[PDB]
C-alpha cells in the first residue's frame, strides 16, 4: 500500500513545499517588524500540510546506501528518526501557544529545501539564479532589521530625515515608503554604491552599517568568483585552441620551413581542427573497453562490409577482428602519397573519396567509391614498387591494412581464408 | 631535566601568548590615541610572562635541520641567539623607563605569531578567518590614526561636524561616538562605499584619505583573489567532469553512431563516472611501488583465495605473484562478450555477479558467486570456440587471466603446479 | 544571374546595415523620450533599404550544411522562410500606420547583427570593444527610462533639484543638461561610484535605482571575468616557464649536485628554453602524419643532401626514408661526448658547427661544416673505441645515425647500396 | 675607440635618464596648468644631456639579430635611423622657439623607457610596482585636466564650492589646496569610492566625470586581473597537492582497504610528498640528454664507487655505463621485501641505511653502510630462494641491479669483467 518515492504526486508536493517555504520566509519577518482575516488560517494550514508532508514521507519510500527502494514504512520511520525528521517535525510543531523571532522553524524549512538543492541543480545558470535569490533574501532580512532599529531609536534617526525629504514632516510617511527606503538603503551598502540620501546618524545604526558593509564585501566577492569560474570554464576550450596553434607556429618559425611546406602545414592544421577540435578520436576509442571498442569500430564498417563479396560469408568473430584491424585514413584533398621503389608491406584499400594513380603520366584507377587496389598476396610477397606514384584529387580517405596483421588475423580461420582468396576482387591491382 | 617541545603545556602557553598578543595589539593604540588601577600591573606582567616564555624556550627543545630533537639547552640557546630570540627579547624588554609609539615590541609580537601561522593553518577556511582578522586590525589602526589627526586639527575639521550631526554642539561627543564614527569612516573608505555623513575637509585628512583609498584597493583585490582561487579549486573537478563528457559527446556526434550504440556508450559513461569519477584506478595502482602494489593487489583476493582448494596449499610468493597476475574485469549489467570461433587464449574465471551462457538457446552455468568456467589447459591448448556465446545478466564482474601469463608464472614452481593441476576444479567447463 | 554570398558589395552592404542599426538604436529612444525636416524621410528610407536587403539576401547565395554554395534563389527563399527572414521582415515592416515603444523592430535589428557577431570577431580586443559598446547602449537606454520617470513625476523629484543646483529655478534647464545629468546618474549607479549630486527621492525612482544597481553588479562582474580570463591566458605561458624551472630546481637541490654540475645543468636549461620555449619539437613532429612528417623532415636535409656525392644518385624514396632516419643532435658549445672503449654502434656524422677530437692530446678533424667522421662498416662491424675522446668547441650540432637502422633501411635497395659504398667519403675516419 | 653596450657607465646613464623622464613627466603638466630661477636652465640641460645620450648611443654598441656585438658605429647609426632614434631625436629637439601641450617629447620619453621595461623586470613584484606608478601618473594627469576645467569655468563650478567649505570665500584658496582637492577628487572617481564633498555641477565636468569613471573601471579591472593571476599561480602548486591527495583518497575508499594497509598507504604518501613534492625525479632524469644524464647519474655514485675494490680498476666508460645501470631504491623505514621461493633475477646490493634479514628468526647481515649481499652469479644462475625473508628496520634505501642488465653491460669488456670476478666482495651472500 506504500507509495514509491519517485511518484509524480511527491514531486508536485515538493514544488508546493518550495512555494510555501518561500512564502513563509518572505512574509513572517515583514509582518514581524512592520506589522481577523484568513491569514492566520493560512499560517496554521501551512503547519498542517507540513504534518501531512511528514506523514507522506513516512508513507513513501526512501533511498538507502544499500537498498535504493525498500518497503515496510517502519524502516523509513526508523531511518528518519534522529535526523532530518526531527528538523521537519520542529517545522511541523505549531508555535501559537507577539514575539516573532521564535518562528525559527522557517529557517529549518530553508535548510531542508537546501537539502533538496542538489536535485534542483541541472546546469550553471540555475546556480546563478539561486545566488540571486539568496541575495534578495539577505537584503530583505537586513531591511527588516534596519526598520526595527529605526523604530527603536525614535522615542535624529534616519526616520526623521525620511519624514523631511519626502514631504510628510513629523504625521509620518506611509508604510510603503517606510519599507522601500529600507530596501534601498540595504542595497546602498550591499553592492557598495553608497548614496547620500539616507545614511546612519546615531551610534547603533553605525554599528549595523559596519556589519552590512562586511557582509556585502563577502557575498559580492563570492558572486565575482562564481562568474569568473564559469567564464574561464569556456575560455578553457578557447585557450586549448590557442595553445595548439601557438605550438604549431613555434615549430614553423623555428625551422624556417619555406612558404609552400609551411602553408600546407597550417592549412592542414585548420583542416584537422575543423572536425577533431583538438581532441583525437584515437585516445577516446582506446578508452572504451574491448567489446564496446570493437562494436563502435564495427559501425565504421558500412563501407567494405556489404560491397566485398567474400566478406558476407565470414563469421561474426572474423567480422569484429578484421574490422578492428582496419585503419580508415583521413587525408585532405590534394595530397601525394607512397611512391614507387618503397616497401609494399603497407597494403592499401579504397575507402572514401576519389584519387588517381599517375605513374609517369599514366593515370589509372579513377575509382574511389568503396573500391580496391593493391598487390597480390599469395605469390608476390615482395616489397618494392607496385605500379608507381599516386596523384592528388578530392577527399583522400584511404584504407590502411597491414601485410602482417591481415595474415595473422586471417590464418587462424582457414574456411573464410579460402572463401576470401577465392573471391579476390581488386578493382585495379597496381602492377 | 629539559622539557620537550611537543609538550601540551607548551601548546597551552602558545595559545595564551596568542591571546595576550591580540590583547596588547588591540589595547595599546586605542589607549595611546583616545586615552591607578591594576591595568599597568597587567601590562608589566605581560612582559614578565614573555620573559618566562623565553626562559621556557631555552628550557624546551627545538627542531634543527639535522636533529629534530636535541638535548643540552645550551645548544638551543646558541641557536636562538642572533635571530628570533633577539626579537622576542626586545619584546621582553620593558619600556617603562607618555609617548606610546615606542611600543614597537607589540608589532614584533605579531611578527613572531606570524612565524607560528603555518602551524595554525589546517585548511582554507582558517586562511579566510586570518584575512578577516588582519582586515579588522588594519581598520582599527587606521581609525586610531584618523582620531589622532582629528584631535590635532582642532585648536572646520570632521570633529566639529560630528558635534553638529549627533546633537552635542561644541561640550562635545562622548568617547563612545568619537570612536564609533572613526571606525565607521575607516570602513567607509576601505570597502569603497563612501557615505556622505563624514568626509574630509582640510588638507591633512584629504592626504590621509588618499592613502586609505589606496590601501583599500590593494587589500580588497587580495581578498577577491583568494576567494576566486578557492572557488576555482572546486570548479576544477567540476570542469574535469564537463570536459570528459564533452570529449565523449564530440566523438559520438562525429561518427553518427545510431541510437542503440550511442545510448549504450553514454550510459556506460555515467556508469563509469559514478565510481571512477574520471580518475582511473589503474594509474594510481601502478604508482605504488612493487611490494605495496602486490599487497594492495593481494587485498582484492578475498574472492578466489579461500574458495579455490588448490590455492590454500600455495606458497605466499606464489600467492602474491598469481594475485598480481589477475585482472578483475568490471562490466555493467547487460553486456554481451566473447563469441565462439574466436581465440581461446583469453582464459576467464568467475569473480562477481552472475552471467548466463547461451550457445544457440542453451543456457548453462548460471553460477557467478566465486565460480569457475573456461577450458582445460593440459591437452587442449587450442584456440577456437569453447562452447559458444555468452548472454547478458546482472553484474558482469568477470575474472581475466592469460594463457601465457598463468603458465609462465606457474611453471617456475612445480610443487604448487602439481597441486594446482590435481585439484582442477571448474564449475562448468564450457566445451 | 544570381549574386554569390562572398561578393564585396554584400560586405559593404553589411557594413552599411551595421551603421544604420546603430543609428536607429541610438536615435529612436532619445527621440522617443526627450523629443517637418527630412528626418522622417531618412527613417522611412531605412525600412526601404532593409527591404532592399532582404531582396538581396534572396538574390545572393547562402551556406547550407550540405551545400556551401547553391544556385536557384527559390531554395534560398524557402530556407529563409520561418526563421531569420521573419525577423528581418518584421524589421522591414513600416509601423507608421506617437507611441514609440512599438519600434521593437530595432531590437530585432540588433539581434540579427548579433547573428553576424561571430564573423565580426577576429581576436580578443574586439570582444572588449563590443562589451564596451553594449555597456554604452545599456547606459543610454537606462538614461532614457530615467528621464521618462522624471517627466512623469513632475505634475520633489530629481528634476526640481536639477533646477536648483545648476541655476535655472522652476523656466527650466535646457534639454542639454536634462540629458547629460541623466547619463551621469546612470553611470553613477552602474559602475558603483554613487555621487551625491543627484539621488532618488520619491518611491518610483528608488525602485528603479534598485534595478539599476542589480544590473550594474551583473555586468561589472562580467567585465571582470573576461579581463581576468585574458590576463590569465597569457600568464599561462608565464607559469609554464616557471613550473619547468621549479621542477629543475627541485631536482637540483634534492640531490645536492655540487657547483660545476649544477651550473652546467641550469645553463643548459636556459639554453634549451631560449629556443624550444618549453615545447619539444619531437612531439609536434610525431603529430604530423607520415607523408607530411617525412616532407618536413626532408626540409632539414639541406646539409647532407648536396654535399654527399653518393646521395645524389639515390632514389627519392630512399631520400625520404634515409632522411627521416637521421637525428640532428643539438648540443650547446662546450660539451664532452662519447669516450673510447664504449660501443661503436652509435654512428656519428658531422652536421653543424665544429668540434675537436682529442685522444691523448692528439687533436684531429678540425672540420665541421657538413663533414663526416666515424668508422668503416663493411669489415669492421666491431664495438669498442674508434680513436678516442672528443674535445669541446663552438656549436656541437652533430648528426646521429644508427648502425642497425642505416643497414636495415639501406639493404632493401642494393643499387644505391652499391653506389653508396663505392663513394664512401669520410672526412676523417677516427681509427 | 667605441664603447661597448654593457658598460656600467651606460647603465648609470640609463638610471639617470629614468630619473629625468620621471621628473619631466611629473613637473611639465603641473607647471602647465597650475603655474627667473635656474629651472629653465635645468629644463634645457635636460634636452642637452639627452642629445648627449643619443651621441653615446651612436658611440656605444647595439645588439643585432645576427651579431650581438658589432663595431663600426656607422652601422649603429644606420640601424637607429628610421626608428627609435627618430623618437629620441624628437625628444632631443628643443621646443623653446606659453602653450605647454606641445611638450609631447616627454610622452616619447615614457615610450622609450617602456622600451626598457623588459630589462627592468625581474619578478612579479616589480610588475605590481610599475602598475602602481602608472596609476599615480594617470591620477596626476587627470587632476591637472580637472584643475584646467575648473579654471576655465570660473569667469558655480567646484571652485566656488571649494572656496566655501575650507573657509576662504571668494580671496581664494591657496595653490596647495587647489591641487590637493583635485587629486582627492581624481581618486574619488578612480577607485570608485565617490565622496560627497566635491562633485561636478556644470555640463563640462559631468562629461569629464563620465570619462574618469570609465577609465577607472578599466584599470581597476586590470589590477584585479593581475593580482588574481599571481595568487592563482601559487595556489596552483597548492591544488596540485590537493588533487594528488584526492586521487589517493578515492582509491583508498573505493576498494575498502582495511585500516592497517590503508594507514600504511597514506603514511607512505606523505613520506613521498615530503621530499618529491609530487615532482617525480625520473621524468627530469630522462629529460636531460644522454651525456649530461650519465654525468648527473654519476654524481649519485659516491657510495659504491670508492668502497668496491674492483670498481677502481674499471675504465671510465664502464663507470658511466654501470653507473647509469643502477637503481637507488628508496623505501621508508619499516618495510618488508622479497621473500624466499621467488625469483633471484632481482639482484640486490646495499646502498643506504640498515636492514636485517630474518629467515625463520635467523637475523644475519646487520650491515647497511655501503655493503653487499645477494647471490653468486658464475655457477648458480638459478632462480629461487637465496636465504629467506628480510626484516624491517631503519632507512630501507637499497640498491637494485638486474641479472641480465649487469651481464650485458659487463661482458662487452672482459678485462674489467675478470678484474670484477676476481675481487668478488660480498659482505653477506644470503645462501
Amino acid at each position: 500500500w506504500t507509495i514509491l518515492h519517485y511518484s509524480p504526486f511527491k514531486a508536485v508536493w515538493d514544488w508546493l513545499i518550495l512555494l510555501l517555504v518561500i512564502y513563509t520566509a518572505v512574509f513572517t519577518p515583514y509582518s514581524a517588524a512592520f506589522l481577523c482575516q484568513p491569514l492566520a488560517v493560512v499560517d496554521l494550514i501551512v503547519d498542517i500540510m507540513f504534518i501531512v508532508d511528514i506523514l507522506i514521507n513516512f508513507r513513501t519510500t526512501y533511498v538507502n546506501a544499500n537498498e535504493e527502494v525498500v518497503s515496510h514504512p517502519g524502516r523509513i520511520a526508523v531511518h528518519y528518526f534522529k535526523g532530518w525528521f526531527l528538523i521537519d517535525m520542529v517545522a511541523a510543531i505549531p508555535f501559537d501557544l507577539l514575539i516573532g523571532l521564535l518562528k525559527t522553524a522557517r529557517l529549518l524549512r530553508l535548510v531542508r529545501v537546501a537539502r533538496k538543492l542538489d536535485r534542483y541543480s541541472e546546469y550553471g545558470a540555475a546556480v546563478l539564479f539561486l545566488l540571486m535569490c539568496t541575495f534578495a533574501l539577505i537584503a530583505h532580512w537586513l531591511a527588516c532589521i534596519w526598520y526595527a532599529i529605526g523604530n527603536m531609536e525614535q522615542p535624529i534617526g534616519w526616520l526623521h530625515n525620511l519624514g523631511d525629504q519626502i514631504g510628510k514632516p513629523y504625521g509620518g510617511p506611509s508604510i510603503k515608503d517606510k519599507y522601500v527606503t529600507a530596501l534601498y538603503f540595504t542595497f546602498s551598502s550591499l553592492t557598495s554604491v553608497g548614496f547620500g540620501n539616507v545614511s546612519p546618524n546615531t551610534n547603533s545604526e553605525k554599528i549595523f552599517s559596519i556589519c552590512v558593509m562586511l557582509i556585502g564585501s563577502l557575498m559580492y566577492a563570492s558572486i565575482f568568483g562564481n562568474v569568473s569560474a564559469i567564464i574561464q570554464r569556456l575560455y578553457s576550450g578557447t585557450a586549448r585552441y590557442h595553445t595548439q596553434m601557438l605550438r604549431v607556429r613555434e615549430f614553423i618559425r623555428f625551422h624556417q620551413i619555406p612558404n609552400p611546406l609551411r602553408q600546407r602545414l597550417e592549412e592542414y592544421f585548420q583542416h584537422a581542427w575543423s572536425y577533431t577540435n583538438g581532441i583525437d578520436m584515437n585516445a577516446v576509442l582506446k578508452g572504451f573497453p574491448e567489446c564496446l571498442q570493437a562494436d563502435i569500430c564495427l559501425h565504421l564498417n558500412r563501407s567494405l562490409l556489404q560491397h566485398c563479396k567474400p566478406f558476407r560469408g565470414a563469421t561474426k568473430g572474423c567480422l569484429r577482428a578484421l574490422a578492428m584491424k582496419f585503419k580508415t585514413t583521413h587525408a585532405p584533398p590534394g595530397d601525394t602519397l607512397v611512391h614507387a621503389g618503397d616497401l609494399l608491406t603497407a597494403l592499401y584499400f579504397i575507402s572514401r573519396g576519389s584519387i588517381e594513380i599517375l605513374r609517369g603520366d599514366v593515370v589509372v584507377a579513377i575509382l574511389g567509391k568503396n573500391d580496391i587496389f593493391g598487390e597480390p598476396l599469395n605469390l608476390y610477397a615482395r616489397p618494392g614498387k607496385s605500379n608507381g606514384d599516386v596523384r592528388a584529387l578530392t577527399y583522400c580517405d584511404l584504407h590502411k591494412i597491414h601485410r602482417d596483421d591481415l595474415l595473422e588475423v586471417l590464418d587462424m580461420y582457414p574456411e573464410f581464408s579460402d572463401h576470401f582468396w577465392s573471391s579476390l576482387e581488386i578493382t585495379f591491382n597496381l602492377r
